[PDB]
């Protein structure tokens, strides 16, 4: 093919003369960022692209700019395309190794002014942290070098080819390549130069090129650990290497956005509270092991590092060059079949989190990704894993600092080799367990094809050799959902020569063969259960574990049963816990023409509104946060499943138990919320716990002083006693009023003083019912009793298209018999209709009986609904009255689960309590749906301007509430599509269908299914 | 549906016409059969229900139609009809094999040959005819991906099954990937001939065509040669339609077809 150029379509042409991969660390003597306008235009193809051998900067000038770094596919007014959104299939044809002919080219340019002094004193590198796909590069007009590899960085040395005076970089950025093939991430397809790039002066005589920092413990009790730190120095001239450890700063230390980013300075003292020193002998090895005395661990719930400076010295005694850094004790091992931190079978509480920014995309500002893991601590998450490559260098100290267990992952997915395969074979599902078999019948084509060896080594060798130096990072994985192949294997030989120190992870490999660990993604119990088993013998002894490296599939409303997934991973050492799918939304903000309006809002973008060929639509928005990086309920719901200490309340006593991996509860002020006095808690070590005699419903585990990026009372755990359902002391007028009874053709009306109560006989509906200034009647479309929700995303697969199979829709309640008697006990009137509630096309439905007991303050209505007739739905989303309320409407407020919306699986963050409207931003879901139910609600009040409350309870059981304004929301795209009413209802619903996950793993859980059957509900209308 | 259904049937084979009766009941007395070739009629004999005669016969087009008004219908109402084979002919086209000096320039991006009377671009990168002027007539691709394209707007019939197949398999994304692109002098009595290499597949799949498209250029003619070869795993059964797409010149007006 020679209309694609050869190093587009040559998968062992992974870069030419890049410089071997080193520990980075930033240094700012050395580092000066190239970061600003360049030059820039984009061409069709290659062939269109010019010369860069003969480009002046004169002719190059004339070019517009764009920033680096950014994508090419967001910029003002889309000048250079869209984004693309694919899942698993690819953009582009399938003919391994060869990309499309018409392939997008971006040539970029600049200049930097270079010194006489400058070329004499240093050696001079350029250094890309990301450029997406591949490119070739060229200084002076001179070819430099290529390199593929978009999530990993490059340096290339650039000494030959320097002027003094202004020298030219020119960078020819292409978009496919037979790299491609391997970078079929779930994810925004997005192009160009869009991390930093920087000119290095390294000193010329000589310099650091790279530094190895392992921490070993000597021992089983993990006291005393052996310090090896290895130099390798570039050049002559130079004397000796010295090393300075610091004293420990405790990972209770305080940071903010400015202190985790500050990267000064030359004249910057380090520190000076030295605890050991160490100097190498001329002509000797630059590399030393020393013991240290029981050094303090270095842990995510304890981050605490020994910072150090490493110098270089000349002959004269001086300091050539410095590196500061720091060193977490800390040493991970495979023991008794478990993933061990310091002797210690540890517990992830992770997420999955991507690089991903509203509007740069994957260019994200260091500021934002701080942002990011400050939320992430504020809610109980304990580890990350890098879906699916490594992030700018920069962020890997955050982590160091900031305390998470780390999975760095290896820039390489090639998923899309499956989606001919399933369309082909019209796969309807896959499961943890079987699988691979599946992915095996392709493999031949990347991951066991030799053409690909080289690149995939290339990819670990990246991964491995830039963060090798991070406590954070535990576990270095081979890349994901890349099948499984011999390619495989060998990244696993490669990975545990270069660092021996970690583990491997791979979830392609189901059997672990070229692994440590085993994983899975969105597994069912009973798959959990059925591998725990089968690799248990019959001693009790496994030889690896399990984590879930995505599980509880964050999709819109949901996920459903974290509570469950989290049982599973207390009750057994097997389970080592799993990282949630996904951090963020990964919605790309954009001007919307909205349905609602005829008019331009600002939207989140999903699969489709770029207008790709092909494209996935709505998976994008898949994070416990939105995206904007804001929480949404799923995330609020994660924190308190996985909360790391359990306070249970019952019988006069609280049960506290310390669910850490390692540190204390001494840390936490325990406050009895019932009194707002403290509770001396004993200090408790991971797993003891302690029962306190006391007569508390709820108590509060709360942080006693700002530490890390957490402030003085944020709350870190909480319980709270059982409630049981108390009935309200409303006191229902039973006394003897007269009350006109109109029965007439079509309409009943029931009139008293006070009170004014319209039927229609005909369609089962509440023409009016106003009571003591306060008025609701009947939101009818059909039937008084409804079944249809917005489904969810979870919805969508099945669920949804049970529900409208059977036209549960489109409902009908179809009067047969009305019946008028006069009050007795106390009552006015009693209106009792009969009726079948079905829906057209179909024979099922309920015979319906809806009886009215009408009270001078009160309206007791008693529903009884029997479940008759052949070809039955399993399940309804829903079931209730939905109710318009009066003009005087303006807030309400309950006693329940609060202050957030809630459901069956989906509730238990949600506290008792009560709760007012008015405090309450309630959650706008990037994609419209199901939202804004309240679920164990004990009674609910409406507040009437000028009129008081309408208080409301459901006898013998709590009930489900949602108070709106929102139509439209089936069809709404976008949140500003959503249609609003001129007045709120009130939907009161009996009952509610779970959420699940089912968008990608487990169907809502059977206790949690609202199945079809037989209903009977009472419910009080109390006016004040 | 008439067609299929006609009570008569015109059979044309070996200089014979051969009339069957098809009706149940009625005799072929009230039709007129007509020798289309000549426009003279011919003596059938009275035919009863499922009775039938051969007549020796030059003709190759036969009609047979109502003699007189009946009923709703009038003279000459057409009941039935049968044509004999009609062989491929070439038509009688001269193909101008005289040697004429022509400008070939081979560019980095578009190929143009030039010659009196004759203009010929090609897109090398998209493997698109730019522009095919010749004695005052153009034409040009029509296209979106590739000069080959295979979907058509779905019948209804289409829809329940063989729709949702074309569509699984992106045959309506089909793109033409070109690989090579070759650029010689005229032989036999051609201006020149530029040969296409690609492969036509969709985003997303495998399964696609090695494809050759040789264009031999001469004076007053453009021979294409087509050649697609099927390759890769995942293949759909079959395919609405396959050809090309082109976009016809300002001058059009009509069309005439054998
Ligand atoms: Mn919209």
């Amino acid at each position: 093919s020679c209309l694609i150029p050869e190093n587009l379509r040559n998968p062992k042409k992974v870069h030419e003369n890049r410089l071997p991969t080193r520990a980075y660390y930033y240094d700012q003597d050395i580092f000066e960022s190239l970061n600003g306008p360049w030059a820039f235009a984009l061409f069709d193809a290659p062939l269109d692209a010019p010369d860069a051998k003969n480009l002046d900067w004169e002719t190059a000038k004339k070019w517009s700019t764009i920033s680096v770094p950014s994508h090419w596919e967001l910029q003002e007014d889309w000048k250079y395309g869209k984004p693309i959104y694919t899942n698993v299939q690819y953009p582009i044809p399938i003919d391994i190794p060869n990309p499309p002919t018409v392939n997008p080219t971006g040539v970029y340019a600049r200049t930097f002014e270079l010194d006489s002094k400058s070329i004499e004193s240093f050696e001079h590198r350029l250094r890309f942290e990301g450029v997406d796909n591949c490119y070739e590069l060229y200084v002076n007009g001179q070819y430099v070098g290529f390199n593929k590899g978009s999530r990993n960085g490059a340096e290339f040395d650039i000494q030959k080819y320097v002027s003094e005076g202004e020298n030219l970089v020119v960078v020819k950025v292409f978009k496919w390549s037979d790299s491609t093939y391997i970078e079929d991430q779930d994810q925004w397809w997005l192009s160009g130069i869009y991390r930093d790039v920087s000119l290095l002066k390294l000193p010329k005589k000589a310099h650091i090129e790279d530094v190895r920092v392992t921490t070993t413990f000597v021992d089983s009790q993990y006291q005393d650990a052996e310090l090896s730190v290895k130099v390798d120095v570039q050049g002559s001239s130079y004397d000796h290497i010295n090393f300075t450890l610091y004293e420990p700063e405790d990972g209770s230390k305080v940071y903010d956005a400015s202190s985790l980013l500050n990267e000064e300075n030359g004249n910057t003292t380090f520190s000076t509270k030295e605890f050991i020193s160490f100097s190498t002998k001329k002509n000797e090895e630059t590399a030393f092991k020393i013991n240290v005395k029981a050094p303090e661990h270095w842990t995510a719930e304890n981050p605490t590092l020994y910072k150090y400076q490493l110098d270089l010295i000349g002959s004269d005694g001086s300091v050539i060059q410095s590196i500061k850094h720091h060193v977490g004790f800390r040493q991970v091992e495979l023991k008794d079949g478990n993933i061990t931190v310091n002797g210690k079978d540890i517990l992830f509480r992770g997420v999955n989190r991507h690089d991903h920014h509203p509007r740069f995309g994957r260019a994200v500002p260091l500021d934002f990704v701080v942002r990011d893991l400050i939320l992430m601590k504020k809610f109980n998450i304990n580890a990350v894993r890098n879906s699916h490559y490594p992030n700018h260098p920069k962020v890997y100290d955050l982590f160091d600092k900031l305390g998470f267990w780390v999975i760095d992952e290896a820039d390489l997915e090639t998923h899309g080799v499956q989606e001919p395969f399933n369309r082909h074979t019209n796969l309807e599902a896959e499961y943890p367990d079987t699988k691979n078999k599946l992915y095996d019948v392709n493999a031949h084509y990347l991951s066991d094809n030799p053409e690909y060896e080289v690149a995939y080594l290339d990819r670990a060798s990246q991964l491995v050799l830039r963060d090798v130096n991070h406590p954070s990072i535990i576990i270095w994985s081979l890349g994901n959902e890349a099948c499984y192949g011999r390619n495989h294997k060998a990244m696993y030989k490669l990975i545990k020569q270069l660092d021996p120190t970690r583990l491997v992870h791979y979830e392609g490999d189901l059997n672990a063969l070229s692994a440590d660990i085993f994983s899975f993604m969105y597994p069912t119990f009973e798959i959990m259960e059925r591998w725990r088993k089968n690799h248990t013998d019959e001693n009790g002894k496994f030889e690896k574990p399990l984590i879930l490296c995505e599980y509880g599939h964050a999709m819109g409303n949901g996920p459903g049963s974290l509570k469950e997934y989290q049982e599973l991973f207390y009750k057994e050492k097997f389970y080592q816990g799993g990282f949630i799918w996904e951090w963020a939304n990964h919605g790309i903000e954009f001007e919307d023409v909205s349905t609602a309006d005829g008019k331009l809002h600002k939207a989140y973008a999903y699969g489709g509104d770029f207008k790709e060929e092909v494209h996935d639509g709505v998976f994008i928005m898949d994070g416990l946060c939105n995206s904007e990086h804001n929480p949404t309920p799923g995330l609020v719901e994660y924190k308190k499943v996985i909360e790391p200490v359990h306070i249970k309340i019952a019988h006069g006593s609280v049960t506290i138990t310390n669910k850490h991996d390692f540190i204390t509860t001494d840390h936490l002020l325990f406050i009895d919320k019932d009194t707002g006095k403290t509770i001396d808690v004993p200090s408790l070590k991971p797993e003891e716990s302690v029962t306190i005699p006391s007569d508390t419903t709820y108590v509060v585990a709360v942080l006693k002083d700002d530490a890390g990026v957490l402030k003085a009372g944020h709350e870190i755990a909480w319980g709270q006693a059982e409630l049981p359902l108390k009935v309200p002391d409303f006191v229902t007028e039973t006394a003897e009023k007269a009350a006109k009874i109109n029965d007439g053709k079509r309409y009943v009306s029931v009139e008293s003083s006070g009170l004014h109560f319209i039927l229609d006989k005909l369609l089962g509906k509440i023409e009016s019912l106003k009571v003591k200034g306060k008025e609701i009647s009947s939101k009818f479309e059909g039937s008084s009793i409804t079944f249809w929700r917005p489904p969810t995303n979870n919805d969508e697969p099945r669920d949804f298209k049970n529900w409208k199979k059977y036209n549960i829709d489109l409902m009908k309640q179809n009067i047969h018999g009305v019946s008028v008697e006069k009050g007795s006990n106390g009552s006015l009137a009693v209106v009792t209709v009969n009726s079948r509630i079905s829906p057209v096309v179909f024979y099922y439905g309920f015979e319906t009986v809806q009886k009215y007991t009408i009270f001078a303050n009160k309206i007791n209505l008693n529903t009884s609904m029997k479940l008759t007739g052949e070809y039955q739905p399993p399940d309804f989303p829903r079931v209730g009255y939905e109710f318009w309320l009066g003009d005087s409407y303006e807030s309400f407020e309950w006693l329940g689960r609060g202050p957030g919306e809630s459901y069956p699986d989906k509730k238990e963050s949600q506290r008792f309590g009560l709760y007012d409207s008015k405090d309450v931003e309630e959650f706008v879901y990037d994609y419209p749906q199901e939202n804004g139910n309240h679920t164990d609600t004990h009674f609910l009040n409406i507040k009437f301007e000028g009129a008081g409350k309408l208080s409301i309870f459901q006898k013998e059981k709590p009930f489900n509430f949602k108070i709106s304004d929102e139509y439209g929301v089936d069809e709404a795209a976008h949140a500003c599509d959503v249609k609003r009413y001129g007045r709120h209802y009130l939907r009161l619903d009996h009952a509610i269908h779970g959420v699940g996950s089912e968008a990608c793993g487990p169907a809502v859980l059977d206790q949690y299914r609202l199945k079809a059957q037989d209903f009977n509900f009472e419910f009080d209308l109390a006016f004040e």
